[PDB]
């Protein structure tokens, strides 16, 4: 039977290479990748692709890998795709590892917005846990020269990592990525998926998707937010995407918000992301 060689950058930027069928479904990929990783709390995660106009696309395990990639190369990220709101409650030590490795990149990409004392805390964190205690016959000198904190290192920051990882000592790896995680998750910007759009009258906005709802950031401010709970309906036609709100106490209709996207197929990601994080996080 005929195989494709698959590529996945892992969050470590190391590749994994393995072969599927060309006609497996994305389930079957993202198994292998799992296993290699010893991932059994695979639910928050997901592989992404990009598309023919060079935009992030979520692997859907139960839709063809080939009716996905379409006419682009078989290679792919494996990613947190569901940011849990509370990492404490997750079974496993590697779980929070790997929410630890995606988050890192969240930072160093300027993707997740940082106060200087956060990425310091985060830096100090990781270095404790992969490092172990500080050792101070080094008194000065940088063995942190390898470890990414932020989209700007400055001499002010490695300095701050450094005295908040003196204080760390005796800590253990899990005990210091769950530190690592409860700093993170009070980030504003914490598993937001963020997305460009117009409001009805035309006006730049950017939708966030996240466990809390769709947020909208009307000015750079979170001017407004849609909790799932609110939300009945997602769609989207031609350029636009639409949210349908159950109606108010006391109101005799729903009502239905209207956004302008990039083109069709940003609004479609959209849907499709507002979506799935509906689910996943939906009041049960
Ligand atoms: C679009 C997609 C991605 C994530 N991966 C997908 C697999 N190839 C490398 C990039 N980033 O922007």
């Amino acid at each position: 039977p005929k195989s494709m060689q698959c590529k996945v950058i892992l969050l470590d930027g190391s590749e994994y290479t393995c072969d599927v069928e060309k006609r497996s479904r994305g389930q079957v990929l993202f198994d292998k990748v799992c296993e290699h990783l010893n991932l059994l709390e695979k639910d928050y995660f997901g592989l992404t692709y990009r598309d023919a106009e060079n935009q992030k696309n979520w692997l859907d395990p139960a839709k063809e890998i080939k009716k996905q990639v379409r006419s682009g190369a078989w290679h792919f990220s494996f990613n947190v795709k569901f940011y849990p709101p509370d990492p404490a409650q997750l079974s496993e030590d590697i779980t929070r590892y790997y929410l630890c490795l995606q988050l890192r990149d969240d930072i160093v990409s300027g993707r997740l917005p940082c106060s200087f004392v956060t990425l310091a805390l985060l830096g100090s964190y990781t270095v404790q846990s992969e490092l172990g205690d500080y050792d101070p016959d080094e008194c000065g000198s940088d063995y942190i020269s390898e470890f990414r904190f932020a989209p700007n290192h400055t001499k002010e920051l490695e300095d701050k990592v450094i005295e908040l990882h003196k204080s760390h000592r005796g800590m253990t790896p899990a005990e210091a990525e769950m530190h690592f995680l409860e700093n993170a998750k009070k980030l504003s910007m914490y598993g937001v998926d963020l997305h460009h759009a117009k409001d009805s009258e035309g006006v730049e906005i950017m939708l966030g998707v996240c466990a809390s709802g769709l947020l909208i950031y009307r000015d750079r401010l979170r001017i407004n937010r849609f909790a799932w709970p609110k939300v009945l309906k997602i769609s989207y036609k031609r350029n636009n995407f639409y949210i349908k709100i159950r109606p108010g106490e006391f109101e005799q209709f729903e009502s239905t918000i209207g956004f302008k996207l990039p083109n069709h197929r940003a609004a479609k990601r959209l849907w499709k992301v507002c979506v799935e994080h509906h689910t996943f996080f939906r009041l049960l």
